[PDB]
């Protein structure tokens, strides 16, 4: 296959979650710009109507709707959706909508977690139940999960956050080898510290970043468009030998002793 | 400190769970063997009076009651009972109780994947929380998981289980930083293969055993006290500097191409 | 910067070790491809030339010289060429050549040890300390050692080769800590059984495929050019914030159990 | 095997290259407080002669001879004497000495790498080679390295230091699956910062320290004996089933955020 088709995804379908801020919203934006049609979601009707108004004015093809994937109802009527719009073919599928505690271990509570397990874990594993028969269908399919690079080492008050996070690394590892035969791959990207509105309050500590930035041998937070551009090359035919990998996005904080 | 002292558990509280079968059951006479006081549970009255006898004949301190750890309830009641019996200090808890699905990724159920996440996940993430004071209490505090070292590997059918014991894994790391300043280490064992009731059916299936001893350097299934023997080691002072760790107990099984 | 620009090696400059065959082969074209000044080498002059040869009719801007990385004077000698056709300014090195030898632990030799040794390691070491001030001088460095996936578990024969390898996933970290501050990345792509004419006795033996491909989830060998597409997307801006990471290619080996 | 047999190195036979000092020399004692016959060395023979005579006064049963691991004519000559002490009949060997460079990767000279390569690689894999048909004789062999935990990050000046290690590291698979058909088994500790006379110069840089500690969730640098008492624990029949696995000692060092 040539480079220009290795390279591209022009002719596919994909579906992102929660693509109206930050690393969402540039996976959405990068996916289309290689020529795929995206659909996705978020819990704003106002917010989510702003953002495809916005891209049909870039001359993208996105649809959406309103969606809490932290809903067994609402993912099963998201598939659903996307079933019809796409015809039943799905090549892509980015598990990028999350949840976040910043607490200690001991200030978890039972809803917390239960609310970090229902949109971080049950949600991704759902949806790729969900999704497996479209992305069968499409001939070649990828799906990439979004976690964080702090499923490797610890952070004050990440101990929930991570551990769902965690969990999302070793599905990424079982749904790579069962779902093989169907032509369907299966990969993690796990961001550090990136610049979008769920990181805005930590972002404008000037104490908190000073601390993390320290430990990030490049000096800086990530901005989302880092994050999405490994997103997007994943799904490309040329990362066609790549399956069941957590790749970390987050400029050497966890190699950095 | 003398080598009898930091190779030796006399005058330490323990607290595993479930154990009156397998892994468990060895971990407690291991516990005891080294002259810690041990308390344990499960689910069937009269399996655990009948342990119960049988350490009193050893020789054996070893307490216990009837709790289901997928309780929130239950687990508040059996630390109430840990705390009357060892006047609120606990050396050592051994997160040993587990439950197993053994499923392909389209077939996990939603009652499935909330049976595993309680017991593997929820009630060791709850059961650390209610034993923090006691473990600072006691001076010397080692919370040791038993996870599975198919949180590392792809296994088919163990997507689900995988996940959460990777979590697991993850909460090791998290728990091993925040409460070091309680003088508290946080380790995790992850088995492979081990000859236990739970595992007696696959043992029992000669072509699948035949398949997976074949995986294994050692060309054996594990023994339930080749995975006690680590727990404990982990628990005296001897691992004074170790905290935070997964070691698997597999044979080999892991790094094997 | 917009997604053309992120996209693009156009204005680069870069260095690939042993490109006349298979995966570094494909890297060099693969860096063409995306506008990228090519230098390359190997140790047949012949082989070269005519490689050089069909690049220039590929209008691509590819030059080389003959040079066994093996040798230290010849190492320099080649840094040295390479500074003046790039006028001292270069932005990417790949560390592609390598050598190889599968015998059992107890038959490697000491020749057989400082072979591996010279040319796995000592050369990209050294490559990457020659290579230093070009890449700081370029003012975006991208450095991408190609290991093994074979560096994390143990194939029969492979003792010394994997260990050398090991060592350039450890120098990997170094090496993207150090020289942050230069903005240099580097990183290293661990590709499986590619198609390579070094492995084509190998390929060649048809059960030594079918025991091979089995433990492949993708259920076969890869192919070089999937090899150079994640190593060319690791110099590109687009991955500005990857850096110090070892990403496995293939296929899901290392993760079946 | 009972609780007392599975925990003892009674009749055993064991081989610690460099134990007159630091983690080599808690090793030995500890390797005799447990029953076994240890065999050291070190290139100091007054040091050594006062070692053994120390061992002899404390009922130990040591023996030892001048030897400089980096030299292959004088690890045959040691291996040789060994034989002969203990009848071809080894249990234990412990890759205990090493050698140290603290530069940045632009001053590490090719002597540095040599140096580093030959004292930390090349010495451990030949005295395995030599080892093999004693460990295979005795029965029951168990090989454990001393790597670093700086060998899965990046610490400054210790680029080649940490790449040996980590060669060391990907060594340990490789030796544990060859050889399990041996009934050997082969496993790695990999320490943190440890009070030794090698980093003396460390411990004595107040700056240096208070850096070191602060990234060490237990707030310390570790003691001889807490490295060696996991080393002693992983020849003991108690870990039979653990193979092929790197242990880090280090605090919580690695995994701390
Ligand atoms: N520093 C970082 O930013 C960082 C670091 C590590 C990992 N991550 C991971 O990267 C991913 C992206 O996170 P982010 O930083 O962009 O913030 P985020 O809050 O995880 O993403 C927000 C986007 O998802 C939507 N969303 C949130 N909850 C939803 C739900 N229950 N159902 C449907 N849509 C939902 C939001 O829209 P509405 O709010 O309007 O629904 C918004 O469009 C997350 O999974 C996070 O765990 C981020
Ligand atoms: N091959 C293996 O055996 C293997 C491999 C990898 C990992 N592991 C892990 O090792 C651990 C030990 O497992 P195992 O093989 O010994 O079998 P297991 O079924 O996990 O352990 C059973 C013991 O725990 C008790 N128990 C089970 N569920 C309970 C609950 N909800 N509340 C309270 N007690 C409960 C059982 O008593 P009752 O049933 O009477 O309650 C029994 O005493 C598990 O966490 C497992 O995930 C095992
Ligand atoms: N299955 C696989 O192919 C596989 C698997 C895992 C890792 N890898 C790694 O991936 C990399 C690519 O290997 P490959 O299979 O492409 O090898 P290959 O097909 O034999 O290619 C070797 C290339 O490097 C050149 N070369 C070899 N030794 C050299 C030296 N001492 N100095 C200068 N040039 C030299 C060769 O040219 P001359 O021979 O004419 O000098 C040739 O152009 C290697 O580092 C290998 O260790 C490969
Ligand atoms: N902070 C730490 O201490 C630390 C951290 C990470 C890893 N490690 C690793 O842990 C191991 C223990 O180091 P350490 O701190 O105990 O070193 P140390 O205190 O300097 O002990 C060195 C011992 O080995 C002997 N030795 C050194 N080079 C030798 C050679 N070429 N041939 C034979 N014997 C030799 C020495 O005796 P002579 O000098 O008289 O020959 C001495 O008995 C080393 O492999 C080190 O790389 C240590």
């Amino acid at each position: 296959m040539s480079l220009e088709k290795r390279w591209s995804l022009k002719g596919t379908t994909a579906l992102v979650t929660g693509g109206t801020k930050g690393i969402g919203h540039a996976i959405v934006e990068e996916l289309a710009g290689f020529g795929a049609r995206v659909y996705t979601c978020s819990r704003n009707e106002a917010e989510l109507t702003k953002c495809l108004q916005e891209w049909e004015n870039l001359n993208f093809d996105v649809a959406g709707s309103v969606c809490d994937i932290a809903s067994r109802t609402e993912r099963e009527e998201l598939m659903e959706r996307v079933s019809s719009v796409f015809n039943g073919n799905l090549n892509i599928l980015i598990n990028n909508a999350g949840g976040y505690v910043n607490k200690p271990i001991d200030d978890v509570t039972a809803e917390d977690f239960s609310f970090l397990v229902a949109v971080n874990l049950e949600s991704a594993f759902h949806l790729c139940q969900l999704a497996h028969p479209m992305l069968k269908a499409s001939g070649r399919g990828s799906i990439v999960h979004v976690s964080s690079c702090c499923a490797q080492i610890a952070l004050p008050g990440h101990s929930m956050y991570s551990a769902t996070k965690g969990a999302i690394n070793q599905l990424t590892r079982n749904l790579a080898c069962e779902w093989a035969k169907d032509n369907i791959r299966t990969n993690t990207v796990a961001p550090g510290a990136i610049r979008t509105p769920s990181s805005e309050p930590f972002v404008n500590d000037k104490d908190a970043v000073a601390k993390e930035v320290a430990r990030v041998p490049l000096g800086r937070i990530g901005e989302p468009e880092e994050v999405a551009a490994i997103t997007v090359f994943l799904c490309m035919p040329a990362a066609s030998y790549i399956t069941g990998q957590v790749i970390c996005v987050d400029g050497g904080r966890t190699i950095n002793g």
